[PDB]
Parts: C-alpha cells; sequence; structure tokens
C-alpha cells in the first residue's frame, strides 16, 4: 500500500493525501500510516474537519496506547522531545488545530537521526559513548537512542538535559552546543503553518520540536493525544535509567 | 490603495495577492508595495508565471536602481544555480544594496527554502541595556578584500526603524578582545535568527520576493541534494548606513 | 605608617614583611594593614609560625567581626583539609556576604596546592567603556543550590570607592535575559575576572598567613596535590550589603 | 645522576639545584637535565648569573640543534606550530626582571590530555587541526612524544580550525580541549628573577606571557632547540599544506 506522500522539507516532513482519519482505518493504513511516520518523522494531514474529541483519541488508539478519555486541549518556544525527563518517554503524539491564529502559531520540527548522521565519523563515535540527565524527576538517556523499529540512531537531546554525564560544565555546555546545534540546524528542520482541522504525527523517538510563539493574544487551541513508548537502548544495548 | 496583503509570520514576512508584477505598473501599486517591503521586511507574490528576464528587471526598476555576469539579454539580472548562512547582503562595502527582488525559475519538488530574519524585531526585543550597549558598537566586516565598519545598529532611513547589522560578513566587534567579540555576536545575531524573528518560504515556479535587506538577513536551506534550483535577482542600490549617534559606515580598506 | 610592602604581581597581591600577626598588634599597624588590604586586595604574610589558633582569631578581631563546626579552642575559626577548585567570591548567596578572610597554612603540601587571587575591579576598569555601562545595569541572581540573592554585576566598594565585578560561581543567571544571553554576558565578564593579568597565585609555606578583600577579588584553589595533606584554618570577617552603581542594595529573594 | 630537583606545582614544573650551567657540562649531568625535562616539562635554574649569550649556546647545544635572541606574547601558545618540524625545546634566560610582574606561565599538554574523559581522548585522538601564521601545517591535535610516549593536545593561539567541522564544530570542540590545556591544575606560574633560566619541552606544554609590568625593562634571551615531525596515535605525520 502506497499512500499518496508529498515531502514537506528535503530532510523532514510529508503531507499524506487521500485519507479521512478515523477509528475505522483498517491494518493495512494504519501501517501505510505507521511507516510514513517513521520514515518521514512529522506527517500532516489537512482538512481532518470532518474529526472529533473522540474520533481523533480513536483513531489515535489504533497507533499505540494512549497515556473522551485522553485527548488533551492546549490553549512551548524551545527545542524538546517530549517528556525526556522520564524513562519510557512518548514514542509519539497526534495533535489536532482546533483554533489556528490568521498569522504566526507554527510548529517546527527536527529530525534528531539526519542530526546524528551529518555528524563527521569521530563525532558521531563520540555522541555514541555519552550520557545526558534530563530533569524537570531525573533519568539518564544515552544521547543516541536506536530507534526500535527502524535501527536509525538518533540524538536524544533538548531541553529537559541538565547536563552530559561524566563531564565538567564547561565541557557539557559545548558537547550539548555542538550536538543540539545539529539538530537545530535548518536544513534538518520542516515548519508547518496550521489551518484548523489541520492534524500532525510526529515520531517523538527522533525529532524535537518549538513552538512558535509570534502570535501575541490571537487564540491558539490544539488538540493533542499523546502515545506511550518504550524505553530507550544506546547503541552498545544499555538501557535508559531513572534516577531521582 | 489597500493591497489584498496576508501576513505569513507574526512578525515577518507577507504574500501580496491580486498584482501582477510588470514594468507598467501604476504609482499607487509601487507605492503600496514599498509600503508593504517596509512593513513586512519580505513580501511574496505567487503566480507570476508571465514575468520573465525583461519583465522582472523592468519591474525592479519601479522599486530603485538596480546594480550588476549577467543572464543573457539582460542588464542586471543574476542567475543563482549554496547560501546556507544567515547575512545581511554584501554588508562589507559601505553601501549596500537595500533590496533584492528574487524570482523562482526551477523550484525543487522537495526542499530549497529560503528563511529571512527581521532584525528590527531582533533589536526591539533585547532588554533595554543591552540594546543601549549595541546602539554603541561598531563592526568590521569583510569578504575575506575590502573591509567596512558598520554600526552594530543601523537607523533604517525610510522607517527609522531600528535594525541590526550583523550576519556572517562580520570579522569582529570593534574595539573588544576576540572572546568578548565572538559573546557579543553571538548574542545579538541569536535574536536576530530566534525562530519567532523568522519566514521560512517554500518556492514554486513563478513565485517572487522582495526583501528589505536594511532590516534583513536571509538564509537559503540546503536540504534539495541535486535537485535543480535556479532563481534570478535583481539587486537595488543602497544607502551607507546611519548610526543611532548619526555616524556613517565607512570603508577602512581595499 | 609605611610598612615594608613587596607587589607580588603587577595587578594584584602584595607581601608585607616585618610584621608579626597577633592580637597585640597595635593601632597604626592594623590601620595601614587594612589600606594595603584594600590596595593589593590580597596581603600576604611569611613566617608567622608563632601563630597559633586562638592567636589568629584574635589578631582577625583587629580587622573586623568575625562569622561563624570550628576549631576547638575557638569560637571562629574554621578548618578545610579537603576542594574549592572553582572561581568565587565568598558565600555571595547572601545578601551580607563576608568582607574579607584570614587565613593560615597549617600543613602545606611540597608541590602544589596553590591558591589565586583575581582582582575584580581591575576587572571592571579594563572593560571598553560601552560594556563598563552595560555591567553598571545589570544584576544577577545568587544561589547556593537554600538562599538566593539578587546582587548587582558591579558592586562599589564601600571604603575606597572603586567599582569591581561581582560574579563567581555562585552566579546562577543575569537577571532579564533568556539562558543563552546569561550565559554569554556571564563568559564575557567573568572572563575578564580571570584573565591571567589580573590575577596572583600564591605557593603556601607553612605559617603563610594571606588576607583577602572579598569586596574586590575571587579565588580558587588549586586540586594538583592529589593526597598529599594539605590543611588551612580561617576566619571570616563580617561584611555591608552590597550598593551597586546607582545606590540600589543587594536583596536576598529566597531564605 | 640524582639531580637536586624541587617540583614547583603539582603536575608540571621543577627547580633544579646545585648545577652552573655551562657548555662544560658532563654527559650525566646532561641526561639527568633531560629526563627532568621530559619529566616535569618545565624546569628552572636560579643563580645563572655567570652566563651570557656565547655560554647559554654553548650549554644549549648540548640539548640540541640551535636554529640567542633577545626579547607581547599574553596569549597561549606552543612555540611556532604552524610549521611542521617546529622546536623541541627553547632555552630562557632573565636578562632583566621586573620588580613586579613579568610573569611566564606554562602548561602541560600531556596532563591536559590524561584527564580528558576517555570518550573525549578517543575523539582527540583523531583530530587534526590547521595552525597558520596569519605559513600553515596541518597537525594531529594528540601528539606521541618521541622519547617518552606521552600522549599530548598540540593546540594554541596558531589553530586556524579543526579540520573537517563546521565553523561553530571546531570553535567548541577547540575550546573544549584548549581549556583543559589552561585548566590551573595543569599550570605553573614562574616569577623571574635575572639570571634565572627555564627550559621547556615544547612538545608537551603550552606558554603564556603575563602583560602586567607596564614599562619596567623586561628582557630575556632564548634559544631555541630543531624538533621533529609531530607524529599522531595513528602514526600519521603533521604535513604543511601553504
Ligand atoms: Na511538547
Ligand atoms: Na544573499
Ligand atoms: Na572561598
Ligand atoms: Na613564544
Amino acid at each position: 500500500l502506497e499512500l499518496d506522500v508529498h515531502p514537506v522539507a528535503g530532510r523532514i516532513g510529508a503531507e499524506i493525501r487521500g485519507v479521512k482519519l478515523s477509528p475505522d482505518l483498517d491494518a493495512a493504513t494504519v501501517e501505510a500510516i505507521q511507516a510514513a511516520l517513521v520514515r518521514h518523522k512529522v506527517i500532516f494531514f489537512r482538512g481532518q474537519t470532518h474529526l472529533d474529541d473522540q474520533s481523533q483519541e480513536g483513531f489515535a488508539k489504533l497507533l499505540g496506547e494512549p497515556v473522551t478519555r485522553y485527548l488533551l486541549q492546549l490553549d512551548a518556544n524551545s527545542w524538546h522531545t517530549d517528556v525526556t525527563f522520564v524513562e519510557a518517554y512518548p514514542k509519539a503524539s497526534i495533535l489536532r488545530s482546533v483554533v489556528a491564529p490568521a498569522s504566526g502559531g507554527d510548529t517546527v520540527w527536527a529530525n534528531t537521526a539526519a542530526a546524528y548522521q551529518e555528524l563527521p565519523e569521530p563525532l558521531r563515535e563520540l555522541a555514541d559513548k555519552l550520557w545526558a540527565v534530563h530533569s524537570n524527576y531525573e533519568t539518564e538517556h544515552p544521547v543516541v537512542r536506536v530507534h526500535p523499529i527502524s535501527g536509525e540512531r538518533a540524538l536524544q537531546l533538548g531541553h529537559f538535559v541538565k547536563r552530559i554525564k561524566g563531564y565538567s560544565l564547561a565541557d557539557s555546555q559545548h558537547l550539548f552546543a555542538v550536538l543540539q546545534g545539529h539538530v537545530t540546524r535548518l536544513e534538518n528542520t520542516v515548519r508547518w503553518r496550521w489551518e484548523a482541522g489541520d492534524v500532525a504525527i510526529w515520531d517523538n523517538r527522533a525529532t524535537q520540536h518549538y513552538a512558535v510563539d509570534d502570535y501575541g493574544t490571537q487564540p491558539r487551541i490544539v488538540r493533542r493525544v499523546t502515545l506511550a513508548g518504550e524505553v530507550p537502548v544506546g547503541v552498545d544495548g544499555q538501557l535508559s535509567r531513572t534516577t531521582r
């Protein structure tokens, strides 16, 4: 099954046409969606005007286990991967625009697998060995996560990082600056301008995101379902662990 | 005259609909375009598939004085076919361009975007003590050899808006150690490229962008691999920048 | 009264010879020591092998009001025997932090164990004027993380009138700036503090005593001596609430 | 031979007592000085007022091949690293020493390497840098010392960039590794008196001359010894490019 997929930026993001999202999509469409999600890191569905607080939650149930019973209304201008201060942080979120500012209000995603891949080999090798402490609850995650479906390596960083374990503060700051700077390099990002009825789904294991706070008092309302994820595994196979 | 203007991001950029760019636009249209340009910093016209090399050039002349190896059949049109580094155009000279008019001839199916940053918005968000510091700084800009000393803050000659004048031609902040120069640049340039002060455009063949080079920087995203990307540009002559205290930029070398 | 004063580095630090520190030092000598302290920021007295715990505490009371688990047989003497290898001004997470310490070497490593002081008045004075003007307007939050205090980045010294940067490792953030801006501005200003020309390094021998003006210095204890014993004993003197260039006072915001 | 050696800082520097430097020192003494030089990275001889330019150079010829120059250098560097075979050592004598100020600081770039966490040493072992006098040379960031085998960071102010990285990454990586070099624990500061002589191993140090003495006269006289092309951890050699 080939969906009608239209890449949005060169290294991340794709719009999927011809699909009305619903709790009654079959296992095949769910699978082609999950595959697009893995390949493109964030996928977009426009015109899901037909969709409702309950029909979104039951679409979401098809992709994983939510963490209406689960649909959260939001009514975040810092680069982050969702909830990384816990061990088994979410694998994905499904986000629907309900009220969209007429100007401003965009979201940007970064591809943390592309960010890893473009590092020179010596720097990849260092990242492979690093651990970082994330806090809001404190958890140690490897800086490089091996993705449990695709096998792709991805940088696990973002604003919940308090320090790189084993380094002085100065060194921690520099090493984080280098690696996070590859994540947010423009080439690794896609920016989406929302219209009501849009739906984005992103793979939280291989992205970061940032909500642009340029819309002043214009109302902006989105509704999110977050899917439960796995404990990350590093390149050497060690698992993330909570510490505080 | 009110053009059909649609802001693209919150702090920068606007698409103008209902206008067919040409050398024959009337005074009211040209004035409203110039006003939108100063207000929005970068403006976009989609669907200009009628606009050819000569017409793009004749249109550009309604906005200013084009400056110049050019596209055949023109005197000023430059072909670009990468600039993935934040900059303000040609700031290593004293009277750098005021504007460019850029048309998409061939646009990659995925990737190829351009981002602009509003350097007036970036100035305005600085805490007051940092604004006051920025108002006193001068920076050396270079192509390395031309070098020019510009004020860090330029007072726009039409709007009076203050704008940071930085980007990748900056060699150093004058009068500071190297370490200090790097830190102060990082702070001020960092405000320029903050996402909130930026607009990203995804090109389609026939799109035209026009930007105010006095109050922007821009960056061409190099994410499109070998997909052809061909754009053609006319650059318009600008003025010698004036700082907050009235002092003028000056070339200091070759 | 003119002491026998020998500058150690060009911009900070001076050894004072011919003086035996004690609780009975006369007022003219004490006054001259106070002046030398303000001028030189850290002063050094070698060969004070007669000084014992009680006589150090007694001497210390001549220069100020000691502040207080102390060494036995004293009220205020603190033993440090490890490590403070990070640039700081003492206790700046409180509002009225110490004005001075009097530190005596009891056991000094045969190699290593130095202390370095930086002149934060010299650091301020070397900033280009626009940067001095910015520094004059900044405030920083200092924290022991739990106490936090807002201090101006520039302190006007209450004796000399000299302006001095008030920074170091207790600084959590520069108030009113993003994290990234706070980091860069701290790095610039702290970097002038630790520039080598603004520093003096002392290698300790048992019976050495150093006195420093904590209002116009930072210091760093070099941790290069491994397991060699290092024991020093310190009396800290109470200080005043700092005053900024515009007259505003520091303020504690959490206690 | 056991010289009377007195370590100055914890991780670098030693004063050597009871030796009058001259062209006539015996082989046992010269060998012991060379050993102390390699161990301590910089060594100091005080009271060498009997020396003059000729005698300083005769003594220096016992340690290597000269390439006396009379001498502001307040920037951390290793000497002339913009050339491929930069000096192995210098011998520097104080002729006039300011009464206050005028110190020199050395850093031990072998200690700086050793203290890096293992993953960061492994990265450093793989990096190359371009050094320039703006003459440009590519040197490994880690040099394997040809006598002791100790690994040492080869950085300092002649570095223009770390090869293969963006400007931003090069800046940050340099800041990290150079920051370990100049960490106070890896340094020794010397206050000069006329007649003092310092000898340092330019393969495993950097130095900085403190500019705090105003217009006080400061006169030093230096003899520099020729050195070898550096070898990196993988055996590759430095190479001049421009
Ligand atoms: Na989020
Ligand atoms: Na450009
Ligand atoms: Na202290
Ligand atoms: Na030199």
